[PDB]
């Protein structure tokens, strides 16, 4: 793809289900002056380690101390998001979300962060750390059985965070 | 460059400084059926986390129980590599290695991992995982300034090896 360490993040437009439950439209470029934890998973419905995007969702509050945000994303439509958000998850959904669900129906996000596994039409377990100005820090990609781990992201961003204070 | 999760690793021969203390030209191939923990530091010598080589070291025993080799690996010469290792800790080195370091002087295997730096000639902190196989389960890159967990790697190893026993 174009995701190059020390480069500008690849920018993308996209239909979003927010924390609200609302579509909107957002852009990575929105989130300047900001950290960006932004993450793929292959499918919504999965059944292989939904729960780290719960995780994520669940200790936003963490990230919000670190001045980031985080952006969770699939090729799944966002009405599918939005349907997997109203699910509660005693029945095996999402519930609300703390983060926006990005919309790739086109994989052209998951192409240019080089995440697409093309025999499928689905992305890779990516993960990308934008720091505030937009530059590309940190590329994470898991083959579809292994999920991410919060800690290691939230090591990772203050790393990053404590490394620019020099 | 040329790594692509479920694809095979991009193989290398390369001279490596060996734990006990002599070079040795090796391949990535040469570790078939096992796990390979792959690893790009930036430069020898640095004062920017050269604590990650130590700990991976000191923890090689918990890579052995899975039955995974670690490998390090530098754009420097591997009689750098032995001159950091030959340094005692309490000066600046690395002491005693219970891994591997390799040396990649033309910069292609950091190219074909896709990690090279390409303005200054140093690999980013690259770290992959490839399976017994040699197929590349796991791309990990960090800017220069921030390093790896023990931890997590150890994390993703296992739970690699345990998802290919047990869909
Ligand atoms: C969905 C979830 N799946 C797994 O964690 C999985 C297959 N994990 C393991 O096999 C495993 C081996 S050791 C380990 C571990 C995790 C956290 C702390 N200590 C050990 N997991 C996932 O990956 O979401 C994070």
């Amino acid at each position: 793809g174009n995701a190059k360490i020390g480069h500008p993040a690849p920018n993308f437009k996209a239909t979003a289900v927010m924390p609200d439950g609302q579509f909107k439209d957002i852009s990575l470029s929105d989130y300047k002056g900001k950290y960006v934890v932004f993450f793929f998973y292959p499918l919504d419905f999965t059944f292989v380690c939904p729960t780290e995007i719960i995780a994520f969702s669940d200790r936003a509050e963490e990230f919000k101390k670190l001045n980031s945000q985080v952006i969770g994303a699939s090729v799944d439509s966002h009405f599918s998001h939005l349907a997997w958000v109203n699910t509660p998850k005693k029945q095996g959904g999402l519930g609300p979300m703390n983060i926006p669900l990005v919309s790739d129906p086109k994989r052209t996000i998951a192409q240019d962060y080089g995440v697409l596994k093309a025999d499928e039409g689905i992305s890779f377990r990516g993960l990308f750390i934008i720091d505030d100005k937009g530059i590309l820090r940190q590329i994470t990609v898991n083959d579809l059985p292994v999920g991410r781990s919060v800690d290691e992201t939230l090591r990772l961003v203050q790393a990053f965070q404590f490394t620019d204070k020099h």
